[PDB]
């Protein structure tokens, strides 16, 4: 009964797929993540939210002809990993951070089979990186940077207009983070988040603004 999963090019060698969860008090929330092709290699940001959603993502591009070479998760949140068991289970390489590892561990759920430390990541060199800004949306939250379209993932850290889901969220630490994330991809051409529309570099500022309100929220009896 939930919209069917969508796939959408958002530019040369970019797709956006749109998965979909009702969640209590925010209604039917799709949930972005990207494909990036690298020659004839495709690399899931993030996946859907359900095996069955991972599976009907991975066949489209392998019936196009393109090899999926790994998967990379943004969050430790469902929203970003719910396919790792399915990935792990067709031999496709599935990557988080060390930190979401832990935090996918702490949850219950499937662990990545592959792992990286610090704060710059080179998934594919010249192509996919992995950077961390800093605690925010949750202790772990990373961004994906495809250097060549100038394309920022922001996952669930970026929120221009408001936080969503506060449950796992270092409200201390999101504005610095943000202000950081917001000095370092100035030069995005767009920005994609897990639960808005596709914008451009101001939604950088924008989730600096909604970080700061939110944190003097957090500070009212
Ligand atoms: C709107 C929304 O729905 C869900 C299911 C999430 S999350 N990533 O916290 O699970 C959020 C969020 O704030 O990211
Ligand atoms: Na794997
Ligand atoms: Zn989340
Ligand atoms: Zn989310």
């Amino acid at each position: 009964s939930l919209p069917d999963l969508k796939i959408e090019k958002l530019d040369e060698g970019v797709y956006v797929h749109t998965s979909f969860e009702e969640v209590n008090g925010w209604g039917v929330v799709p949930k972005h993540g990207l494909v990036v092709l690298v020659n004839a290699e495709a690399y899931l940001i993030d996946t859907p939210f359900t095996a069955k959603d991972t599976e009907k993502l991975v066949t489209w591009f392998v019936e196009r002809g393109y090899k999926i070479k790994g998967s990379i998760s943004s969050h430790f949140h469902s929203d970003s990993t719910g396919g790792i068991e399915w990935l792990n289970s067709r031999s496709i390489p599935t990557y988080a951070s060390e930190l979401t590892n832990e935090l996918l561990k702490k949850d219950g759920k499937v662990q990545a089979t592959n792992s990286f430390s610090g704060v710059n990541y080179w998934l594919v060199k010249n192509k996919i990186e992995v950077f961390y800004p800093g605690p925010g949306h949750t202790p772990d939250n990373v961004v994906v940077w495809l250097p060549e379209r100038k394309i920022l993932f922001g996952g669930c850290f970026i929120k221009p207009y408001g936080l969503g889901n506060l449950g796992d969220a270092n409200i201390e630490a999101w504005p610095k983070s943000a202000k950081l994330l917001k000095s370092k991809y100035g030069k995005a051409k767009l920005v994609v988040p897990s639960h808005s529309e596709v914008g451009d570099a101001s939604l950088l500022k924008l989730t600096l603004e909604q970080a700061v309100k939110g944190l003097n929220e957090s500070k009212k009896p």
